[PDB]
């Protein structure tokens, strides 16, 4: 049996699918299905059971057994970078994670969780998995950062696998529910299907991210499960590409449309990463040697799936 | 003693009536009577006691005894296909059901519950009670689907009856409270009694459902109780009929009126089943061999009862 | 010691007064004094103590002793016929009553409670205390009906007094707080003192009720306490009188005014009793043989007290 | 150690000051400081500790010790005569008081509490501390009345001091927070300092009250503590004076202004005491023989303190 | 291990930084991160863990251990002088503090907490740490005052360090979140960077405060920890300077701008301190002999850090 928190969300559901593809269906999904439209992400998948995040937490803290648990993929989190309720953020992200971590540690259950490249918080190089390089620009980022710091305290003493994946800009199938937190690829696709103009922020000529395909993210997750290695690892392609590149791949698929520039949103000024590029040294050194899909490859594959 | 959850609702109250007709009155109804107008559905019936769904759940989970329970007909659920609070849906439908199921299993109490053909989610044939054919279009459907999947895990090991009825489009007496979730028959009748025009969705020429009379649904329920067979079974006539057919039967009774087409509601686009027809192979194979009332028969009988 | 629930309400306060008149002042009143203006109903009376309905219930269910309890007059209920929250109605009326009943039963405390002729729900004769004749038109009525049904299950086995009084149209002193649930007598009086026209519903020419004076209701209550007889008994004059009769008695006292007809309120259409007349066969057979004040007598006595 | 509930309120804070003046500072104040502006009433005083009314109650009911308690002055209450939530009133005034009383009784702690002349409810003479003369005109008054009645049941059996002070119209320093429940003296003063006209109700020519200075009220309280006598005692000057008299004393101090008559407020019609005058027979008979400051004396002393 | 409550706030975060500078990183921060923007204050620091104030309190009161606690710096409080909810203020400031104090006392954990010069409440000299000189002008001040009074009762009997720092007008890095409670220095800086005019209250010519640099405040805190001395001590420079002086230092750095006078805000009239100057006699006598940065020094250092 495997547990996937955030299992009805974007990355989580993709981990579920990947597990299904390996013939594993004995999965417990933990999520918050308040936004019911998220069911789409599970409808075509095969799981054993579903539990709400709040119930799960209660049971975790009471020390309930869930049977023979092989791993927890902890993808569940408040994922909005524009959420400013720190109380909620620190409870739901940081505290929640701590609580899970301890539960796993005590039962020697492999624990594989989601960090974020938001922890790097705006810099132009050296995106390296170490405290010196970390300085989040928002409370979301802070909640992730502090957890990584917590994990770092625990690692030397741990008797079972602990892995944190520092995801960069993930995109692909099963993020339709993320609204304004959905990938630019997604937004452009839906704008184009609506006969609207595809929109980019003002200054996106100079904005670059490490855009990584969700399929690859899933593969990395399973690989680490199979291999047992511990640590905190960047997860991206290693190549930074401009938003313009993403737009290109998208318009190319749709055979139409032309980019329009909207004002840079006030609520992100000072909170924004203008450049990210994953340094994959540690990742490779851990033994994960598979290549990553480029924006051209990933976006077109995604576009096909969206239509 | 028999327990009927959703007992003040449409199908539940009809099960109560059917039990009354067999001389059984030692019934506990579990429901949520917040909408007080639902009392009409019980007023002319004979029951032993009434309990709110929330109290019932608490007692179930505490392992209270209710006396000598012969069966639970679990018809209680949030039945709105346009309810999008997934948290509520999964608690009140899925979790609730699990909780009941376990309670019954442990005491070897026959458990007969409501599934839904919404689990098939829009396809043009092969409405067969098996996972390959299931793909709900909304979270309501998902909550039903996942429970059936759960039941499927339990069945091989079960020591007492477990039956799920996959109801198609049920209509007849005691659904007045269902508002916009009430049968089209019901809506047309009340429109006509109000001197308004009888209304159908745009494109209903091509929309067909397996419309099944509530009386038959009740009979099936009791039959299964008496016969002890387990499984998940489609419950419909086996014949798909157009909404136009329903309208015909109705206008014929009222001796007046002409169909008006209203816009297809935005909130259902992408969430809608355009065709359903129950495959009754498993149902028949279980031994239930009685015929089902056609739309012509059922609707006219209903119309008489409404007036 | 005697307990009167609804003790600050109309009928309850009158039971208190009646007890006072017999030299009994060791009374605990249970009510919900949220509407503070209800204090008037107790101000001139003599009681031992006051408790809120919610606290009372908690203590009842915990099995607290209140000292040496001689009887509970259970007049407390949500008494509005236009309240449509069934959840609340069934908790506060039905469940609450059950809870009291059991408490009394276990301690062999005489339990005398309020039913309602609303249980008959609109019929033109045979207002007899038996299930065949009962069919309430609203959820208030349902909550009363179901409790009577519950009492009926308990009666054959009971070792102490259980009595339910099925009050018809009660009127008299101490109902000023009941707003639109107050007697027509009351409304007419206040309309006339305000220089307004006295108002009756459209079609009141054909509306008749068994109007019974509150003083008589109180007497019946005490009589049953003294005599120990069990059962469910109609409580009204046995004579149906038109609303016109009530108006006559009232205008006669005030020496002025002329009836005006207002529209029949939408919220009561289909929910309304057009005729009631208590069949006093069981009541008389139990041994209560005293006469009841007519509308002419009762209304004029009331009018004097109001001025 | 001494406890003063309502200690941050008008009368309570004055009791604190009086205790300070006798060299006693080991005081626990219990209040509800939601309206923070009430802190002024304590700022210049000396107390040992502060507790919220809700916490206090919890601890009382749990039977916590507070150390060596010498007395409780129970001045805490919802003091608004225009508050019509009876549920709250009866909990916070009546029930709360009962709870304290029992706590004290059990530990033989002298209990000195606040009643009110509102219990007399509008009469033109015989303001005597006995049930025949009591008939409050509002639920505030009722809550006080019923408690006095409760105390009366307890008194013959009590082994420690119980005293209730039936305050008439108290005025003086430390009532600035009472808003529209503040003394007329206070209102006139603030109207005059605002260059507005000093306002009296229409018909105040014929309205008289027993206006008593807060300083005297405090003295009475301490006297009873020192002397140990039990009972319920009127506390006022024994002389009724018109509102006009109060106005006179006030305008005289301010050397300006002329009375304006505003409409008698709707919300008080039928709820209003037109005359009060304390009968001090019992008070004197208990041994308290000190004189009371007249309106002329009291108001001018107050006016000086206000400026 | 060290605990810093209010650790994400202004003074608290500076204590954290100071601890970091001494090589201490084993810190638990307790705060309320509801306003997420406060994360900035911790982002560049090194702590062991984070806990919400409400959870912390629960655990404190349950008597949980946090490991080997060396000290608690209790800087956490509702710090707004214009918050008028006294209930909240007394719970969150006074009660909370008491609760911590007892926890520490019992485990002999050095307890170092924040008082306030607001306790002096407007006077023109003798700002001495003694009750005669204390008279707060608002409920915030009251909550601090009462706690100091409480500490004073405890001190003679205490077996471990208790220190309260009566901070005057603190200013410097990490107060950006304090909005209108932020230093005038801060406000002027942000006004100037916005091309607006730097604003001072009307009458600031005659307003002087003891402005003290946050760096010094931090030093004092650590010094007391190292030295073990107990008591309540003023913490300011000992020199009063006008707001004009602060403005001067600021405009001098920015090389531009001219002071504009805005109306004195209504909500502060009667609640305002016009003059403060710390008397450092006790502070020096305790042994703390280091000098304090003047407004000229402090403000310019701050201005550099802000830019
Ligand atoms: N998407 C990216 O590009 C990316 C990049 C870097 C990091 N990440 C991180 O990776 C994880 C997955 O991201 P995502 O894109 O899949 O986000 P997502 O689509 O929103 O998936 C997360 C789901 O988990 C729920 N959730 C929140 N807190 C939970 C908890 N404590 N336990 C269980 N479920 C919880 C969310 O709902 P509610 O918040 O409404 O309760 C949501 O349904 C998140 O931690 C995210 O921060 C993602
Ligand atoms: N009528 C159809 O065409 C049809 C078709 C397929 C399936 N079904 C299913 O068969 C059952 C009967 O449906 P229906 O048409 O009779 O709907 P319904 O009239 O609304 O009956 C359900 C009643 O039970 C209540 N309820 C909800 N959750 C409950 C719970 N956990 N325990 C007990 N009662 C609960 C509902 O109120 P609240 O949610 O507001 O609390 C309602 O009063 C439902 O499960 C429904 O999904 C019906
Ligand atoms: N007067 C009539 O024409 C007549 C006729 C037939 C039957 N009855 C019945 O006689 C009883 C009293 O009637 P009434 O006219 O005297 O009504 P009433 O004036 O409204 O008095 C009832 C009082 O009891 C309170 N209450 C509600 N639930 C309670 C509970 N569980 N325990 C204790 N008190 C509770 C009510 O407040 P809240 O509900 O707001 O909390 C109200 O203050 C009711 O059951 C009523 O249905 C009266
Ligand atoms: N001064 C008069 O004219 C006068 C005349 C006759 C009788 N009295 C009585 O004398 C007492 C004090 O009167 P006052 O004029 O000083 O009124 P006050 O200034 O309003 O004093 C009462 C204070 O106690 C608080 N409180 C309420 N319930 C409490 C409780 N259960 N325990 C502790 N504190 C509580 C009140 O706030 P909240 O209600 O907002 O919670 C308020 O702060 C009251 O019982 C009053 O009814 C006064
Ligand atoms: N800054 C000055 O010139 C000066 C002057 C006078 C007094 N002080 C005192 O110094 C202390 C801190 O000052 P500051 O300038 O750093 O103010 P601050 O920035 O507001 O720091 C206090 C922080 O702690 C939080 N908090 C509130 N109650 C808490 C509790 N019980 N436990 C833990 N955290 C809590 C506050 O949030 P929430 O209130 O929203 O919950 C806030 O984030 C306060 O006690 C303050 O009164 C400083
Ligand atoms: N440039 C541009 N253009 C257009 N659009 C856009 C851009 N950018 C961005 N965008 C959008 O918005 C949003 C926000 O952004 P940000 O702030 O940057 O965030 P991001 O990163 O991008 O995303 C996020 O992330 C995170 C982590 O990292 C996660 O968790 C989440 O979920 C998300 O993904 C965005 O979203 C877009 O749409
Ligand atoms: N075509 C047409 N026309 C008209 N009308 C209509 C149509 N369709 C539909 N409709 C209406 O609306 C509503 C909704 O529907 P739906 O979404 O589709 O749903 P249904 O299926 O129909 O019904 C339902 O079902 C279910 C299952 O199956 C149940 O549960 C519920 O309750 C219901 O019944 C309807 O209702 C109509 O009215
Ligand atoms: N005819 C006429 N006119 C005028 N007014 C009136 C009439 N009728 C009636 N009314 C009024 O409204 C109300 C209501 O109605 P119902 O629903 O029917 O109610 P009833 O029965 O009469 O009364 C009631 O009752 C009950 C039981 O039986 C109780 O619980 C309640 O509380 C009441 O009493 C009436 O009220 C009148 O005012
Ligand atoms: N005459 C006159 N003029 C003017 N103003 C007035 C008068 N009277 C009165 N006022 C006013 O209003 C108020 C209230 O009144 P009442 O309702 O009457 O009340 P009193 O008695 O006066 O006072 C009260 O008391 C009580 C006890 O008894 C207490 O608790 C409260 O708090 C109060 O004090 C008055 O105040 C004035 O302003
Ligand atoms: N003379 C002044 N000129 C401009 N702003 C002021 C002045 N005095 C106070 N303020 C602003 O108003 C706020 C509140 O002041 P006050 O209530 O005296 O608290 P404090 O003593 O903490 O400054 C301060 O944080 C500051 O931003």
């Amino acid at each position: 049996m495997i547990i996937v928190t955030g299992g009805a969300g974007f990355i989580g559901s993709n981990i579920v699918k990947a597990l299904n593809d390996k013939g594993i269906t004995d999965i417990l999904v933990v999520d918050n299905l308040k936004d019911g439209t998220k069911f789409v992400n599970l409808v075509d998948l095969n799981i054993a059971d579903y539990m709400d995040k709040e119930d799960f937490l209660i049971q975790i803290m009471a020390g309930e057994e869930f049977g023979d648990v092989e791993a927890i993929f902890h993808e569940g989190a408040c994922s909005s970078t524009t959420e400013w309720d720190g109380k909620y953020m620190m409870d739901n992200n940081y505290q929640y994670s701590k609580e899970l971590l301890h539960y796993c540690l005590e039962r020697e259950i492999p624990f594989l969780y989601a960090s974020s490249a938001a922890t790097y918080g705006g810099r132009t190089s050296d995106f390296i998995e170490s405290r010196e390089y970390e300085k989040p620009l928002n409370v979301f980022g802070y909640s992730k950062f502090l957890f990584d710091e917590y994990v770092r305290q625990i690692l030397p003493e741990a008797n079972s696998q602990i892995v944190g994946f520092r995801y960069f800009n993930v995109y692909g199938p099963r993020e339709g529910h993320k609204g304004s937190m959905a990938s630019v690829a997604f937004h452009l696709n839906t704008q184009l299907n609506n006969g609207e103009s595809p929109k980019l922020f003002e200054g996106s000529e100079n904005f670059k991210r490490d855009f990584v395909y969700v399929g690859d993210v899933a593969d990395v997750n399973l690989w680490f499960l199979e291999n047992g290695v511990s640590g905190i690892f960047n997860l991206g392609t290693g190549r930074a590409e401009s938003f313009q590149a993403v737009a290109d791949a998208t318009l190319a698929y749709h055979k139409k449309g032309q980019i329009e520039y909207i004002p840079f949103p006030d609520k992100l000024k000072g909170r924004y990463q203008a450049f990210t590029q994953a340094d994959l040294t540690n990742l490779r050194a851990a033994g994960y040697d598979k290549p990553f899909k480029t924006v051209a490859e990933g976006v077109t594959e995604y576009m096909a799936w969206l239509n």
